[PDB]
């Protein structure tokens, strides 16, 4: 037999970590950072922060407040003076030829910063890594709404940078739901607005799917599952907690779960174990499922889907008007 | 807070640009550019660009009066004079060993340029990228009618060169409507008609989804969703602008979507919500869905589902003939 | 306007091409060609082609009947001797300390072919470029009939050479069908059977994809689709060539497609419009449809889809026996 | 015709294999190992399985009974000596500055092996190159159950260095069912219990898909496909041998598989192939099928599929209680 024993927690440990750099040098180390073989030169996630500090003004001293440290860690340390150093807060280069961006690179930073932000209201780089043309389609509008709309197809400058280790390093900060909670409440000028309409969109019911799943089977759902009794004494119970949550959080209700709120966890699994059985029982089909805790049975869920339940009736006969339309589609009446 | 300022765009700035050389060179930057080393010196998008000035002569005129540059930027400035060199207007090398084109190379080039304007036709790279199996059997197609079918496996000497960026950057372009309704029009001399015929089935209702999908429901659903009120009003509607439209463009409405025409817009989900999200609904249920603007919900959508409507009868008993070829697969009649 | 000019095929061209070497050097040559930095030097389909030859012996002399060359191109010319050599016939190096194969190295040159076959049988690199946790169950079980179970996993000496280049350059060779033919009908000893008995069930009714949904339609198809008349007449002549060609191939039919047989266009789409059109409607519905000349309607195939045809009665009561069973799983009887 | 000849096996070989170095090395191996540079000196697998022995005191000495060797090969053979060294037992460098692992880097190292081990469980390397966000969840759970939830996003030293080679070669070795049934049946302190948690739920049921298609058929199936004679007496045979595994076996019957347990067979498709071909014919249809020695046709599948049974009523009226929860939703009584 092995002994049991597993490898223990050490203590501390200094590891490499990104950085922001200064609020006076954001657009400097921004135009350098513009540059792939100038970005290799320091941890991966620097200049998505640095993009940020520069989309948001203001942002820079939060960061600094959230412990988020001026000094990026280099890709390779330099022995520069008999000494050895390993990180650096300035990263724009000797060679100081400084430019302003163009209106290109300002898009090209936006479209890094969409996807970055998206992946952080989701809470998951897997998206970004792959699912990615939806995110196209909201980076499009974004452009279509600021009146440059050819640059949804032509602000490719950082394509080649992906934001996904970004989107994980913000995600395991603690002060990801408050960042997200900013940009959500606060009032930015153009083209802040029309870049957050996007943002807003993707957050609302962000990392909330179980309390969606929930409200789209029993708005959905015509068969009998509902009437199960364990399942109907937590429908009760679901639109309740719902309605007290929706008035104690008003318009912030939606996003929840994107700024990471304690309450989102009244709206899990754990909480409605036999509704969320067979909400997601019924989502599978549409589209195991039993929960922890849960008393329902799949063999209970697949003999009530049989059944029929009644949403109300609307009429046994069409108006005169609806059947001369439906005979302009070679519909002949109901059945 | 945070303050509620956002970055601005600024005015101008030169970035890199792809570019077509000039029209006596076409043939000799082609040759040049079917080399990787030499591809690798200049903007990505280039060689796809003389590929197609190659492919259709007259193309390098319309694309300088639509603004395309002759001049290539380079993947790096030299400094040739004491004077630093960002860009050229021509590709091929100071060793001129001209040479011509093979065969291979020719259908190679197709290849190509096939991809490239599927996704030029598509208004979207994403396939181009990835789903694109579909696309070598439209090349294999082509091969086939060009009696070279061997080619639609072996002309693969632009494997690795792939058109998504040059998709990307043609479809940001404010030409590209014209640039597409040109190809559609145009009747070409062989092997440009057997190409074209290709490019043409993949163009036919392109960027046009909302009314392709519409029209598959108003043909195949066989619930009562057709029959809400909100719904049924719209299908009248669509169904009149659709006709207007198919009077107006006549044998170029199945390309409204590919050449940019304003027109398309009158058959997007906005101009008929309703009906878009009932169609929608089914579509996603057949293989949210509710449209800005529509007052259906998805509540009704759900119960109006389970009613069935009728397209008509047609007998209650089969004729001797099909009960015999019925027998043949073990089908004893009608249920 | 365009002129309609349109890019010329030249006639000729040399282009580079892969080799097989000379027969008395196949082992020499496949030991050198296991390492990467070796394949590196020649055409990128030359090593799959020296692994056939060792895995099957008069292969080669096959290959050179249908005109594959000895000599392989260089990856880069070399300039030895004032005179500019592009290609070889050998492909071993200068240093020449000839060693055997090992077992591990036999089974993972087992392990490429064996994906490559399956690439050529069904016609298409795209699965073994991607769709490929099928292909290591096949080899997986190749490996388990030659006592060698633990190979199925550990034999990757190869893993990182795909066969795709080689798929699609063998695929479109005239002498496909031929090669595929021999493989099929040629009665190998072991370990040659082993193998062949994964390509075997591979083949079998490869690339007979309208064939076989068809059959599939006209077993499990439940709905009235099969009884509209143009359908239902096809189905009686499909029957019929099916049987015609059966009786002609005999144990050879299933194999018509993988041997790029002439006859395989008898069951093709266009061969049966309305009938096929009616088994690709039934079979996307069950997991556009209407095939180039069938009169068949979308709304028409949709209207039949939800009348119900019946394939006979069995019993209107369980057998007391079955009636145990059925309470053994929580079934009271029939509904 | 091809004379029938196959390349034949050669005995022996040695070919190039990972290592686990000294036991009393693990340690300062494991920190070489976390370099990228000093993996790239090695076998792909060696790390993995230094990583094994510093995460499982115990299993060193396990690996060293199963054969697994000390030396690892080296990714380049040197001639140091007037010798030719191709192998090594120690990993960590001449340049020996030994420091500790951190926090962050053994939590990384849990990653890596958190990844490995499911694989090996599973029995598939496919889904860790692939379907890897249900991996990230159980390794995000893992580490919020060690009071360590960033970590879940963060611990990311490792994220270049995908352990599918390692787990193929573990997947390999004729112990791993004895080392799997280690991993599961030792009782492990903390942080080991937290982590095997997590193994243990992905290796319940692993690799016993029949088993668990069959059982969810029998107790979701709502058709008459079960009361066809031959699936029929298959459900009573597969109930009753399950019943005996679960008896001989206990607890450890879920992982019969993933232990690589003989009995695992007894419950495989060619054991019961109508009940499995009717389970899998049901499962492709609620989300070919006909297992080699069925006699039940696909065809009576599909007949007896349009039949309903019954498993039992439960009333034909709501309670009070229920009727009023369903008016929360929208919903009038059963249908």
């Amino acid at each position: 037999k092995l002994p049991g024993k597993f490898l223990q927690y050490t203590v501390g440990g200094s590891d490499p970590h990104p950085g922001i750099g200064h609020e006076k040098d954001i657009r400097q180390n921004a135009v350098a950072l513009l540059d792939q073989s100038r970005r290799d030169m320091f941890h991966t996630v620097t200049p998505s922060l640095v993009f940020l500090c520069l989309l948001i003004p203001g942002l820079h001293a939060a960061f600094v407040h959230g412990g988020v440290p001026r000094e990026s860690y280099l890709s390779t340390p330099v022995t520069r003076g008999e000494q050895t150093v390993v990180k650096t807060a300035k990263f724009y280069g000797e060679k100081t030829t400084q430019r302003d961006l163009t209106e290109l690179e300002i898009s090209s930073i936006f479209s890094h910063c969409c996807s970055l932000l998206i992946g952080v209201v989701i809470g998951s780089s897997s998206k970004i890594k792959a699912g990615a043309e939806q995110i196209k389609k909201r980076f499009k509008t974004m452009m279509a709404a600021l009146n440059r709309p050819s640059h949804g197809e032509t602000a490719t400058l950082l394509q080649m940078f992906n934001p996904h280790e970004a989107i994980d390093w913000i995600n395991g900060q603690p002060w990801v739901g408050s960042f997200v909670l900013s940009l959500l409440t606060t009032d930015f000028e153009s083209p802040g607005k029309e870049f957050m309409d996007q943002i807003k969109l993707v957050a609302s019911y962000a990392q909330m799917t179980t309390y969606t799943t929930i409200k789209e089977y029993l708005a959905e759902c015509m068969d009998a599952t509902l009437t199960i009794p364990v399942v109907a004494y937590e429908i009760r119970d679901f639109l309740e907690v719902s309605a007290k949550l929706k008035e104690d959080h008003a318009d912030l209700f939606p996003f929840l779960g994107a700024i990471r709120h304690p309450d989102a966890i009244k709206l899990a699994p754990r909480s409605f174990p036999n509704l969320a059985s067979a909400a997601f029982y019924w989502s599978k089909k549409e589209n195991s499922t039993i929960q922890p805790g849960a008393s329902v049975k799949e063999t209970q869920l697949a003999r009530y889907r049989r059944r029929e339940i009644s949403r109300g009736e609307d009429g046994a006969e069409l108006s005169g008007e609806i059947s001369a339309i439906m005979k302009m589609i070679g519909v002949t009446g109901l059945n």
